[PDB]
Parts: C-alpha cells; sequence; structure tokens
C-alpha cells in the first residue's frame, strides 16, 4: 500500500565515520539561523578545515563515530508498527529522518516525502525542548525549502515541534534513573546526588528570550515528581565553547564542586536528548566520568542510559503523533509566539508556515 | 489555651513607611548571606542613606508603604484557622511574621514563639521557590541565632523550605490569570501573550548552582498545564540592577520586544510572589504597564492580581503545613542539598541545623 501519512523526524544529526565530520561542521558554519558571522561564506570552511581533526579525534574516542542515525532509526520503525495498528485511518505510516547538517539531509527527506506522495506530513522534531537553534532551526529549513524551490507544498502539513512533559517521556527517563541508581552500591544510593545535564546555550540567546532553559526545568520537575523526589539534584549545562558568557553552572564544574563539599556520589543525566551521541559518550563519560571525577576523588560516578532503544520510548513517540493527529493540530500554542528579542526574519515566517497550513 | 504549634511565616519584608526605608536598606546591606561589601560596616549605613531617598520616592508613588505586613497577616489568619480543624492534635496553631530586614524581625519571632513555650516550630518560607538569596538567608538567619544567642532551642524545629508546584498554589496562578484574561476586550482574548515574571539573579548566583530559576520554571510549566496552555508565554526576569550580567530577557526589554514586533497584548504574571511588594506595585504597574507600554503604543497591558487574600491560597497555606506535619518532614530532600559551588560556610550548618533535630 502506498504511504499515507509521512513522520519526519528531525534532528541536528551527527558524523556517522570520521570522514563525515568536515562536511557536518561546514554545514553547521554555513546555517544562518544558527549564528551569524563575517564573511560567513569563507569563513565557514575554514572553520570546518581547522576544528576537523579536534572533533575527529573525540568521535575516535567513542569508536569512530555518531549512533544517532542507528538509533534514530529504530525509534522511527517501533513509531510506525505501533502507529499502524492504533491509528488506521491514517495509516500507511512512514517515517522520513531529516538530519540538519548530515545525510539524510532535512531538503533530502522532504524531496522524498513529496515524491512519495502523502497526504500528510509531520516535522516532528526529536528535541523534547524548543530551542531556536535546534528546533527553530529544522523548522525554517522547511520553509526555506519551499521558498527556495518556488513550489508549494504538495502535501498537509503540521509539527510537533516539542513535548518537554509528555509523560510516557518522563516515565522513560525516572525509569532509567531508577536502573541506574540500582547500579550504585546500596549503602550509598540514598547518598546519590543527581545531576540533570543539558546543553548549555551562550546568554546571548538565552537572553533573547529561547523558550529551552524553561522548558528543561519542566522535564526535569516531571522527572522528579515521579520519582518521589528519591534523591536530591540540580539542573547543570555542559558543553560551553569560546570565551563568551553561557548559561551555568557548567556541569564540569559542577561535579568537581560537588567533590569538594563531599558529595562524591553523582548520577549524570542527560535530560535534553533521547540518544547517545558525543555530548553522552565522549563529553559525559569520558571526559567528566573517567578524567575529571577521578581526578576529584569521586567513590562513584554513574550516567543514566540514553533512551535509545526502550520500546517505551518508541511508544512515547507513536502516543505523541497519534494525539497531534487526533487533535488536529498544527503546531502547539508556544509556537504562535517568536522570542521577544528575535531578530531573524524567517522566524515569523516559518511560523506562519505552520499556522495557516490548510487543514 | 496555650499555643502547641508555631508556624513562622518567613519573607524579606518591605518598609511599612516611608520612615521606614533606611533601616530596611540597612540591615539589607549588612547581610553577608546577600552579599559581600568592602569596608562592609561603613558603606552598609553608607549606601542605605545613599539610595534612601529614591527608594522612598518609589514608596510613595504606591500610596506611601509596603504591603507586605498586612497581606501576611490576613494569610496567616486565615491558614490558623483552617490548621486548627485540620490537625487538632497539633492544634492550638499560632503564626509568626519573620521579615528578613524590617519589624518583626525573623530573630524577634524566634524570641517571642521561646516564650510561647511551643513544642513545634515551622520555618514556613513565603517564598514558592528557593533562591539562596531569600529563603536561605532567612533559615541562615534562624540557625544564626541559636548560635549566637548560645543556647539550643526548646522546640522542634522542621522547614517547609520550598513549595513552587502546590496544587493550591497553581489554582490560585491559574484562576487570577483567567480572571484577569475576561479583563481584556473579547476581540483580544486569544491574542494576548502572558509574560510570566519572576525577580532576576545576577549570573555569578546563578552560576554558582542557585535552585531558583529551575523551580520557578515548574511553577509556570504547572501554570501553564492547569490553563491548557490556552495563551503563548514566556518566562522573564525582573528588577536588575547595576552594571554586573544577570540573567534574563528582561521583563522590560521582552514587553518593548513584543510591541515592536506586534505582539500588543499582554499579561503580566508575577509568578514568584504572593502578595503585592514595590516590584508589582511600582515596577509592574507603573514602570512597565503605564510608562513604558504607553511609549511602545502597547494595545492592552493588564497584570494578573497578587494573591493577597484570596481564601484558596490561605487553603494552599493550611494544607502545606498539614502535610508537613502529617509526613513528619524536617524538610525537603531539596534542601539536603547545597549549591555544587557554595561559598558559605554557613549554608552547610543551617542544613545541618534543620536534618538533625529531634523529631
Ligand atoms: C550553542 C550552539 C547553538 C546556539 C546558537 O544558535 O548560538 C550549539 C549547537 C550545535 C553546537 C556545535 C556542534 O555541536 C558541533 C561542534 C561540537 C564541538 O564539540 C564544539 C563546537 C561545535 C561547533 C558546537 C558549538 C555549539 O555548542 C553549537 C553551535
Ligand atoms: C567576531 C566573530 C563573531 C561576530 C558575529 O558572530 O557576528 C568571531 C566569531 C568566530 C571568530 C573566528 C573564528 O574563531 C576562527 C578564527 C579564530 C582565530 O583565533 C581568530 C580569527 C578567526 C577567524 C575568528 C575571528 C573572529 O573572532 C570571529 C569571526
Ligand atoms: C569554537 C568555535 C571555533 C573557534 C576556533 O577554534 O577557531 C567558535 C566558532 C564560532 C563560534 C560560535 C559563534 O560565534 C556563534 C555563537 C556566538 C555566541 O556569542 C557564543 C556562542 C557561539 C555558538 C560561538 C561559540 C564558539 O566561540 C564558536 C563555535
Ligand atoms: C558530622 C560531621 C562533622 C560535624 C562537626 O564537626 O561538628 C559533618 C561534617 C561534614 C558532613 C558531611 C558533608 O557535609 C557531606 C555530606 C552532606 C549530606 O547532606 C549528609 C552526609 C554528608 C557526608 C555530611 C555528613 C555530616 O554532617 C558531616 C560528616
Ligand atoms: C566593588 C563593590 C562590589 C564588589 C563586592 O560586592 O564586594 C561595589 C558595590 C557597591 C559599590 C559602591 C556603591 O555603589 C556606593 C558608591 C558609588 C560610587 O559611584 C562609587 C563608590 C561607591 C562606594 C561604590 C564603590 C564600589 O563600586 C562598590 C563598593
Ligand atoms: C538579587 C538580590 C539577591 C541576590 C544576591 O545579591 O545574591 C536582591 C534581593 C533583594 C534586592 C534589593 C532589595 O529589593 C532592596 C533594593 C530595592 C531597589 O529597588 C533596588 C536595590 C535593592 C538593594 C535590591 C537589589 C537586589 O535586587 C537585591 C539585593
Ligand atoms: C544599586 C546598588 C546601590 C548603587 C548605588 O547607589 O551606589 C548596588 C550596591 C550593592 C550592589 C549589589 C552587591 O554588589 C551584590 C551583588 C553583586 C553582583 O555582582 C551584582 C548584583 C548585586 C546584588 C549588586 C547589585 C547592585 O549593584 C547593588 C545593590
Ligand atoms: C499577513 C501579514 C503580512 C502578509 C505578508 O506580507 O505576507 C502578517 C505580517 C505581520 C503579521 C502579524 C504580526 O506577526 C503580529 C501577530 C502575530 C500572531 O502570531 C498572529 C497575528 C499577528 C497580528 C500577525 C498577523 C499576520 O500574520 C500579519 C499581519
Ligand atoms: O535554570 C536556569 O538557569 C534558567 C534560565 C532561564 C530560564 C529557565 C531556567 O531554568
Ligand atoms: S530566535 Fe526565537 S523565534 Fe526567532
Ligand atoms: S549558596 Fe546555595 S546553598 Fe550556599
Amino acid at each position: 500500500r502506498k504511504p499515507k501519512t509521512g513522520i519526519l523526524m528531525l534532528n541536528m544529526g551527527g558524523p556517522e565515520t570520521l570522514g563525515d565530520v568536515h562536511d557536518f561542521l561546514l554545514r553547521l558554519f554555513l546555517d544562518r539561523d544558527l549564528m551569524t558571522l563575517p564573511i560567513q561564506n569563507k569563513l565557514a570552511p575554514f572553520i570546518a578545515k581547522r576544528l576537523t581533526p579536534k572533533i575527529q579525534e573525540q568521535y575516535r574516542r567513542i569508536g569512530g563515530g555518531s549512533p544517532i542515525k542507528i538509533w534514530t532509526s529504530k525509534q522511527g520503525e517501533g513509531m510506525v508498527k505501533l502507529l499502524d495498528e492504533l491509528s488506521p485511518n491514517t495509516a500507511p505510516h512512514k517515517y522520513y529522518i531529516g538530519f540538519r547538517y548530515v545525510h539524510p539531509l532535512t531538503e533530502e527527506a522532504i524531496e522524498e516525502m513529496e515524491r512519495d506522495g502523502l497526504e500528510r506530513a509531520i516535522a516532528f522534531t526529536q528535541y523534547p525542548q524548543y530551542s531556536c537553534s535546534t528546533t527553530g532551526s529544522s523548522l525554517n529549513a522547511i520553509y526555506r525549502y519551499y521558498n527556495q524551490v518556488g513550489r508549494k507544498p504538495t502535501m498537509k502539513w503540521s509539527t510537533i515541534d516539542r513535548w518537554p512533559t509528555h509523560h510516557l517521556l518522563i516515565q522513560c527517563f525516572a525509569d532509567h534513573i531508577l536502573k541506574e541508581l540500582d547500579h550504585f552500591p546500596l549503602e550509598k544510593r540514598s547518598e546519590v546526588v543527581i545531576l540533570f545535564s543539558a546543553h548549555s546555550l551562550p546568554m546571548s540567546v538565552v537572553n533573547r528570550g529561547d523558550p529551552y532553559p524553561q522548558e528543561v526545568s519542566a522535564t526535569v520537575q516531571k522527572v522528579m515528581e515521579r520519582l518521589e523526589y528519591c534523591n536530591p539534584y540540580r539542573l547543570v549545562w555542559q558543553s560551553k565553547v569560546g570565551p563568551m558568557p553561557w548559561l551555568g553552572p557548567q556541569t564540569d564544574e559542577s561535579i568537581k564542586g560537588l567533590c569538594e563539599r563531599g558529595r562524591k556520589n553523582i548520577l549524570l543525566v542527560p535530560i535534553a536528548f533521547t540518544s547517545d551521541h558525543i555530548e553522552t559518550l565522549y563529553e559525559l563519560d569520558i571526559e567528566y566520568s573517567q578524567v575529571l571525577a577521578k581526578e576529584c576523588g569521586v567513590e562513584n560516578i554513574r550516567r543514566a542510559e540514553s533512551l535509545n532503544g526502550n520500546p517505551l520510548f518508541s511508544k512515547a513517540l507513536a502516543d505523541l503523533v497519534h494525539s497531534h493527529i487526533q487533535s488536529n493540530e498544527l503546531c502547539s500554542k508556544q509556537l504562535t509566539l517568536s522570542c521577544p528579542l528575535c531578530v531573524n526574519p524567517v522566524c515569523r515566517e516559518t511560523k506562519s508556515f505552520f499556522t495557516s497550513q490548510q487543514l
């Protein structure tokens, strides 16, 4: 049977092999939704070239590439299997991967959805908490694709643009946390401090009104409420680079600070993504857990397993799509409000692209 | 009958009259938990004298003083009336006001609780979301009182140190929001943007691990869930002073930014306060809503009424205390963890003061 409903799973992506690092960086430095640079068309290739060896080495240290596409594919397959059974009125469903900066690109996926002759298309961000830099850029890329090719869409579009507190997402995190807690020595379990760690943002982005940290905070509170506040926690922020001010405290400084203050049993939780990648496999596991924490005299540090192939997570995704379809929503109410200090004219046009869709 | 259980309601306080401004400022600038100054014992009275006229002027513009004591008293009376019926085994209950920087001072309230020969004493912060600079300083003040007086307490202490998502608090906020939405022109209701506004913090405090912004965000998400995301929103931050970096976006810049971008119907919600203060009556209502908003060409701007005398809020307070009593809790799990980058030796001692209390 011909596919009727397409689910476009949006994520930034990561280089599958060390060879893919350069083009990954190049596409990213060319993204003007993500960042504006002087003489950008010339600086982008240069910075990409400059950072490539260092970034290649990081991927080498985790096994030679990003597992994002594998996890995204498995999650997508599980989601589709479920949707075909619980939403027959919209079946057959098909998932499409649209990575922002690596193949398959958002544009390539849209091309394939069109050729497949879908009746309905759903832009399903794989970031549960909205940031204009991630989800925003991915949604902008969809509007721009149609603008650039000078044609209207042939499919009815809509977006699931955020889902920071979906009860099944919450259950998966809480589940993974309890599992990791079971892996601490029993005598230390109650003493464990939970560090929720989300990718930081530079303060220039926070200060223009980015909804990300408030939504991340909502996810954290929902998870802790489900865990009945069994352990104390803090939300901290990782991956800052460069000399500018970013939102803190930093995950690395917090780990060190905790240890210096006698809290030497720490559970790291990657609360802002749904599968592994460099930020967990290299930064958290190698840099912070193996190296930093050893230097600080930690007793036990562990990290909750990423959601990855958890079947309940596939159920979360299917439920999200199912409710979205049944409610006839075009986008969240939140998408109808741009940042109070937004300075990117495409944000408004992208917002309108979704809110104005024919039903 | 002699009071059995005392509920110490902790808040910063504000000057009751213009004459109270100087000593208010003086006590504040002397609080080393709040801030460290060079030659502090000399600079504190000077800065107090220096700011006094300007601050007096602000209070004059709202009617000549802070209403915090009036509202705290009414809330406390309502709370106690309920508590005597909810929990007769701990009755008679009595409330005490412990303001940090004005009479009646935290220390004066403790002296009175001690004289009243209470069996049970509860440090009940009136800030729903914990900040080390507010609730932290108030709890520190209690520990310091006993330490400075050289005597152990004759009462069994515990604390309700935060309550950012208490279901009745959330209902009060949602109710006041709906009531305010009803006051906009019907044709503009759906177009209204909600700006949740909380007091900002300097980034130096955020970056040391202050739990405040994450808890404020939790309160915001709970309120919006209850409202069924009826309007789009942003959490923004007010009251920054001085040249240093603070958490943004600023409420004032956000109001102007919304107006320049065509969102001219705005509902302000003071989400981190439970009664009126200079921050609502002067900063939001006069500076932003009367002056700034008119300059920006706003169509409609309103502020949700503070919780103040809502009898449902009194019910929230009673329910909190009642649940605290029933659970035999000494403090939240969160209090057992100080900031990862805390540099105040007293924080740990105060934490221990509460966690170690005889039951
Ligand atoms: C903070 C920023 C997004 C915020 C923004 O729009 O300004 C994020 C999103 C993708 C990130 C980049 C990508 O993860 C790729 C690179 C990863 C390296 O480990 C650091 C630099 C690196 C180039 C990252 C810098 C920065 O953290 C980026 C750009
Ligand atoms: C000033 C500009 C950022 C301005 C903006 O974002 O619009 C920054 C961002 C990236 C910077 C460049 C990149 O870091 C790459 C180069 C790094 C070298 O150390 C300096 C030149 C170099 C070419 C930088 C020049 C300048 O500091 C840049 C271009
Ligand atoms: C570290 C990296 C490359 C620097 C180099 O080694 O030459 C530089 C190049 C572009 C920079 C980014 C861009 O200038 C865009 C962002 C600008 C914000 O002010 C800080 C974060 C921000 C995301 C920058 C972080 C970091 O300094 C980047 C990613
Ligand atoms: C009781 C002891 C010394 C107090 C004293 O000298 O009077 C104090 C000093 C440091 C404290 C420890 C550190 O603060 C680190 C931990 C903090 C946790 O909240 C309790 C256990 C924890 C391990 C603390 C237990 C206990 O209160 C300690 C060990
Ligand atoms: C350096 C210090 C802040 C650092 C700290 O918190 O210790 C700041 C905070 C308050 C400042 C003081 C107050 O603003 C009052 C005075 C203001 C005058 O403009 C300068 C001297 C003056 C006396 C200031 C000196 C200095 O800039 C102070 C003392
Ligand atoms: C942000 C800060 C607490 C955080 C901290 O400094 O660590 C808050 C708590 C009480 C605030 C102060 C009090 O509200 C009293 C003053 C009110 C005036 O409108 C501004 C200065 C003023 C002196 C405030 C400055 C600042 O916002 C303070 C000091
Ligand atoms: C504005 C006020 C008085 C300035 C003056 O009249 O001289 C000054 C004096 C002390 C200052 C505060 C203290 O220095 C403590 C805090 C220091 C942080 O770096 C900024 C906020 C911080 C809370 C300061 C805000 C503001 O600049 C204050 C409150
Ligand atoms: C349709 C019109 C411009 C048409 C265009 O040139 O393509 C756009 C431009 C500015 C838009 C308005 C502004 O963006 C402000 C409002 C934004 C809200 O999300 C919708 C209503 C709202 C009032 C918008 C309605 C409509 O989409 C407007 C009026
Ligand atoms: O946690 C933060 O530091 C923060 C900052 C802005 C908005 C919401 C937040 O939780
Ligand atoms: S930057 Fe947030 S909507 Fe444009
Ligand atoms: S500053 Fe937060 S516990 Fe000390």
